[PDB]
DNA sequence: GGGGTGTGGTAG
DNA sequence: ATCGCTACCACACCCC
């Protein structure tokens, strides 16, 4: 066991943290895209008419961890057992659950302790460990298969297990549902073969937003083709409000307050007005939802098609550590800040940039919150504080950056024993060119 | 019109 | 036990 004051803490935490893995895998996929396209264009233009195939592994970690499970789980049945992937036994996140588990109401992100209560007696939850390297290998097979099929003009990485794949249709060609279904079935079968048993679902449409909703309707282990010309009340009635991309729990709560608790996207689209929507959730998010309820993308979402190199380019670099943070004094806090800045500077030098602006953010135990929260080593209920600094000259120098980060910590006034989380951010990245003469 | 700050929220 | 990350738009509210 490795405590936060141990030099090996960051290495250990990132080795175990699935959320760190997701972030790192996504960042690597974006960098790979940029490196592979440095001399190519491969951007969608205004003259192109396109179809979106949104392809995503079903219950990704649960599927892979099952297929790669150790001999102690040899008898586990993926079709009949409720399966989760997690580290622990109580207040530990279910990173992924299979569709048997979801039949009982279990969802990704739930704690094991919450999920166990949803099972009737005699039904036992199977908890599989993470298989991080094999998650990545299955991802490799997925992205390799997509490219090998030679059916897409543009393949955009969304996640370790998910890609937006764009097919341009010439005016030349009469696209049909039958042709799209055959492509869906080819993709699904080739990925199933190429990954040695993992399944993907596919949403197929003429917008990014409808392709995402079609993907949800397709799952598990299926495909759905719903173009704007195919839209119906039956389609909209099939979705919850937070099935919309960009709508999470906070936005959902506002929509339910404003529109008398709609229970489907059909309820919402029959009740809303654009003006009332903007007043409830904000101008830009309101417009996004209004357009989505017509099956249409907003301008911000379309940028990934028309300028993927800009959208996928990294603009900031940070670490966040909000688990395991228990320091007794400022000396140990300062050493942790130094270790984090060393880690960040290794990443910054790998991309050959400097930074011009940095931020320290912290989580501090709320005055009335227990010192030991419900989740072992968790941050618990906290107040957040952050402060940024503009550096005089863009730099990659540890002495400058770590000294200023430690200064920023002091300005926020958090006693070491009350600290529950820390974020170190390089907010603005600056190119390094061949001319460095003053 | 231009700039700045810290914070909210989402995704996977 | 248990590994609650992290990029990035949008916002509110401040300056000239
Ligand atoms: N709260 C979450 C959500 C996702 N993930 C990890 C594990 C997921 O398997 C993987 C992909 O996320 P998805 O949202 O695509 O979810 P799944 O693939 O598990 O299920 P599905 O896509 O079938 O709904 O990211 C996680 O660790 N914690
Ligand atoms: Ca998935
Ligand atoms: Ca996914
Ligand atoms: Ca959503």
């Amino acid at each position: 066991i490795v405590a936060c004051d141990d030099p090996d803490f960051l290495t250990s935490y990132f080795a175990h943290s699935r959320l760190h893995h997701l972030s790192a895998w996504k960042a690597n996929l974006k960098d790979k895209f940029l490196n592979e396209n440095i001399h190519k264009y491969t951007k969608i233009t205004d003259k192109d008419t396109y179809i979106i195939f949104h392809i995503d592994f079903d219950c990704f970690f649960a599927t892979v961890a099952y297929l790669c499970r150790s001999s102690s789980f040899s008898a586990c049945d993926f079709k009949r057992d409720p399966i989760v992937v997690c580290h622990g036994t109580k207040n530990s996140d279910i990173a992924s659950c299979n569709y048997v588990a979801r039949s009982y109401g279990i969802k990704n992100g739930m704690w094991v302790s919450q999920a166990e209560k949803m099972l009737p007696n005699g039904i036992k939850l199977i908890s599989l460990p993470y298989t991080f390297e094999q998650f990545q290998l299955k991802s490799e097979a997925f992205y390799s298969t997509l490219k090998r099929l030679n059916i897409f003009n543009l393949i955009l990485p969304i996640s370790i297990d998910e890609a937006v794949c764009v097919r341009i249709i010439p005016d030349n060609i009469h696209n049909t549902n039958t042709l799209n279904a055959r492509l869906c079935e080819e993709i699904r079968q080739e990925i199933f073969q190429g990954t040695n048993g993992c399944t993907v679902s596919i949403g197929c449409s003429d917008s990014l937003v409808l392709a995402r909703l079609a993907l949800k309707m397709a799952k598990p282990n299926g495909y759905n083709i719903t173009f704007k010309s195919n839209l119906s009340e039956e389609f909209w009635s099939s979705f919850k409000l937070d099935d919309l991309p960009g709508v999470g729990h906070s936005t959902l709560s506002r929509l339910e307050s404003t529109f008398d608790s709609p229970h489907s996207l059909n309820d919402l689209r029959k009740r809303y007005t654009l003006d009332a929507l903007k007043a409830s959730v904000g101008s830009k998010l309101g417009m996004k939802i209004h357009l989505a309820l017509q099956g249409q993308d907003d301008e911000e979402s379309l940028k990934i098609l028309y300028d993927p190199k800009e959208v996928l380019q990294r603009k900031s670099l940070s670490i966040d550590i909000n688990w395991g943070i228990r320091f007794k004094n400022i000396t140990q806090v300062d050493l942790f800040i130094e270790r984090g800045c060393q880690y960040l500077l290794e990443k910054l030098n790998e991309i050959n940039k400097t930074t011009s602006q940095i931020t320290l953010k912290l989580m501090r135990r709320c005055k009335d919150a227990p010192i030991e929260p419900p989740k072992y080593m968790g941050m618990g209920r906290c107040d957040s504080f952050s402060r940024s600094s503009r550096l005089g000259i863009p730099t990659n120098e540890f002495g400058i950056i770590a000294t200023e980060m430690k200064s920023l910590y002091r300005t926020l006034g958090c006693p070491p024993m009350e600290l529950r989380g820390l974020a170190l951010q390089f907010n603005k990245l600056v190119d390094v060119g061949p001319d460095n003469n003053q």
